[PDB]
């Protein structure tokens, strides 16, 4: 994992890349909307298990680390997806391929058109910096190594030590990317700055989204952590 | 602004610097800790207007541009600073000479306690990275610029643009002292990417940070537009 070259790190990664999922409604029938969510959610909450399991060193921590970081990053590396996913189409969120939704059809659910203006307002800014795949691959392991690594014994300190030093190598992976395009040593710390600071935002859309979904007051929202522990282990 | 050296963004930076302010609360009387903590990030606020006006690039922005974004920062920067007051006594928060307090103190409000740990765990994190000052003013500069330019005309496209610019700029600062200071180009990028990594946490904190103090239902808590707008014009 530590002597994994930047090649392959970014093999490992695209490897590891999750499917495209799609909605569970009937399409002949006439067009709930917060349901479809809901359940498509759900579904990718399984497939992020296995993509995390192959992220290199993840599964090198123990049960109840990962169990930690998956539950902090688990909205964020869904709205990355989404992100990425609704790049190449300006104004709508392609939540799945039969489900691409505008701004509008977000204003049927109370505080929820907010939340679509802020990924919306993220995609069109990776369409402006032209993200690469190999470049959002390497961000949403980042996303999961890095966003519960400061809420966590001997053990702690030697995986949080872990996790800064894997950290690093995908830090030298989007480098070794952006050496790779030709970039100038100066463009490439620019860049690396810029997509960093990104990361902040996404973590800012989530925090408003996790407020969305305790505001519900539900059972069979939000993923428990005996739910993702027994996934998990 | 943009025709800075990295030598002249850094001293500019750091005569910007606020002071260092005072709780205010008679010493001699037996020990409110949420109101002598509010009454200190008030006067705090009024100095983070001054010090936000000397950041280079931040007044060519328009003063609707400048609210929005110190309305986005005001607790992330607040945060940073109390952070880095706090570096060199472990288990403690100095948020005032007078007033240092550790997550025991912190237990006398509900919720609040969890709010001090997060704040402790980023000076931990300081303290581990052993952060330099002109490091922290660069931090501080990038959370001003960065925290609400994803939230946002012809005008304002030139705004983004801007802003973005005065990043990058930011950035080669960074990358200048790290230089300075001997690291590889290697250890440079790696830094970096730490440095602008716990800006996430940041955000984080601060988001919970506002959802206690929403939580409160008060007036004379969280600053309005208007206020900002009035202490900006
Ligand atoms: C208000 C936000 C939490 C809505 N998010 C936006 C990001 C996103 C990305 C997806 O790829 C799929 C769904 C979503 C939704 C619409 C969403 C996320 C979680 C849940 C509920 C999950 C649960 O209750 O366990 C509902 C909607
Ligand atoms: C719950 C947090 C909002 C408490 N924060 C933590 C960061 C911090 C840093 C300071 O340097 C000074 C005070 C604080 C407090 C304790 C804080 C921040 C804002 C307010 C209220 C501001 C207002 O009501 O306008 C109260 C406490």
């Amino acid at each position: 994992a530590l002597s994994l070259t930047a090649d392959q790190m970014v093999s490992a990664l695209l490897d590891a890349e999750p499917p495209i999922l799609y909605s569970e409604y009937d399409p002949t029938r006439p067009f709930s909307m917060m349901g479809l969510l809901t359940n498509l959610a759900d579904r990718e909450l399984v497939h992020m298990i296995n993509w995390a399991k192959r992220v290199p060193g993840f599964v090198d921590l123990t049960l109840h680390d990962q169990v930690h970081l998956l539950e902090s990053a688990w909205l964020e590396i869904l709205m990355i997806g989404l992100v990425w996913r609704s790049m190449e189409h300006p104004g709508k969120l392609l939540f799945a391929p039969n489900l691409l939704l505008d701004r509008n059809q977000g204003k049927s659910v109370e505080g929820m058109v907010e939340i679509f203006d802020m990924l919306l307002a993220t995609s069109s800014r990776f369409r402006m910096m032209n993200l690469q795949g190999e470049e959002f691959v390497c961000l949403k392991s980042i996303i999961l190594l890095n966003s519960g690594v400061y809420t966590f014994t001997l053990k702690s300190l030697e995986e949080k030590d872990h996790i800064h030093r894997v950290l690093d190598k995908i830090t030298d992976t989007l480098i070794h990317l952006m050496a790779k395009a030709g970039l100038t040593l100066q463009q490439q710390h620019q860049r690396l700055a810029q997509l960093l600071l990104i990361l902040s935002h996404i973590r800012h859309m989530s925090n408003k989204g996790m407020e969305h979904l305790y505001s519900m007051k539900c059972k069979n929202v939000v993923p428990s952590y005996d739910l993702l522990l027994e996934m998990l282990d």
